[PDB]
């Protein structure tokens, strides 16, 4: 009666859950909506993300993570349980082997609490791994080889960079300059340069639709809808990709600096691997147009943009199944 393997990518922006024999059962926003002042969940995932900034007084929004850190442990615990309910499997936790991948900013205290909760739910084994380690494996690097894997993971709450070798993280660092920061800067820029008020939904759509870090073959622009800063009256304006590219390049100076900082702290034998083989890039922001060109021009090493940039962590978790199963056989 093989034990069920359950894997959870717990992320600031999105979370993914996988159950062996079922595949991915959840791949949606890390957001919940409750009837205000009650325990009644009214939305989870994408339906809850849509409610952000669009609620009335009797709906409120909770997010288990903010900038890679747990906001409220009970909220995080309930979120995990609601994710598991999406499986439609009775007693899904019972006798299960659970792998949770989470940001480094989740404390050991919070990790142990998640372990104990899943154990309370029926799990026979619970292990917690750093998202950066799983991302590199899922994005295709042999993290187990004695060889330096150079990873950059640009998410919503955090950007992390590190060197991986021989099954573990050798050195790493995370910064707050990531997707959420970028979209807030676009919002601020639009107000400052176009004297128009927009929200974060529009700023993110600008970033996804016309954002770039290098001039592409295609010139793009956008019409956006907002309110005049002066009159509060309805207003629409055109945003050019060139003005957003200038902004993104300036913002990404902190991200190139992070990559340089990792290299400067890389042990010398591993640094030759990082330089010769180059950078592996994952996370949702790895999809920004021209990122590869931007990084290759600056660093003059190969840059691989993961083809699975948002499922890299869960895919690593799935690849890590034998390793987690061997930890249970051996704990006997
Ligand atoms: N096509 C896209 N182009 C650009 N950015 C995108 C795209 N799709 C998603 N994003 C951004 O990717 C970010 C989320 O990446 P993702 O790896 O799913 O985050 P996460 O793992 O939940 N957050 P974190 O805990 O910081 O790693 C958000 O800032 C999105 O706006
Ligand atoms: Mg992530």
């Amino acid at each position: 009666p093989p034990r069920k393997f359950i894997a959870i990518d717990l992320g600031t922006t999105n979370s993914i859950a996988y159950i062996g024999g079922r595949g991915i059962i959840y791949n949606e926003a890390s957001v919940m909506a409750y009837e205000t002042g009650t325990k009644k969940l009214v939305a989870l995932g994408e339906d809850a993300r849509k409610l952000i900034g669009k609620t009335h007084d009797k709906i409120e929004i909770y997010t288990p993570l903010r900038n890679g850190a747990i906001t409220d442990l009970r909220i995080a615990e309930e979120f995990i349980q609601h994710i598991g309910n999406r499986a439609k499997v009775q007693d899904v936790w019972k006798g299960s082997i659970v792998l949770i991948a989470c940001p480094k900013s989740v404390t050991e205290l919070e990790r142990r609490a998640m372990v104990e909760m899943c154990k309370h739910l029926g799990a026979d084994l619970v292990q917690v791994e750093e998202d950066t380690l799983m991302a590199a494996l899922g994005a295709g690097a042999n993290i187990f080889a004695p060889k330096g894997t150079f990873i950059l993971d640009i998410g919503g709450g955090k950007t992390s960079a590190g060197i991986i070798s021989a099954g573990g993280i050798v050195v790493s660092k995370s910064i707050k300059i990531a997707g959420n920061y970028i979209d807030e800067e676009i919002l601020k820029y639009i107000r400052a340069k176009h004297t128009i008020s927009i929200g974060v939904v529009t700023a993110e759509q600008i970033k996804k639709q016309i954002g770039s870090l290098y001039k592409g073959k295609e010139t793009k622009k956008m019409v956006i809808f907002g309110r005049d800063v002066v009159t509060g009256m309805p207003k629409e304006t055109e945003i050019l990709d060139s003005e957003i590219r200038k902004l993104l390049i300036s913002i990404f100076s902190s991200i190139t600096q992070l990559v340089t900082d990792i290299l400067e702290s890389t042990p010398a034998e591993l640094a030759g691997d990082a330089v010769m083989n180059g950078l592996l890039v994952s996370g949702g922001c790895a999809q920004i147009s021209g990122l590869k060109e931007f990084l290759e021009s600056y660093f003059q090493i190969p840059v691989k943009i993961a083809k699975n940039p948002q499922t890299a962590v869960i895919d690593g978790c799935i690849a890590y199944e034998k390793e987690i199963r061997d930890r249970l056989i051996e704990e006997n």
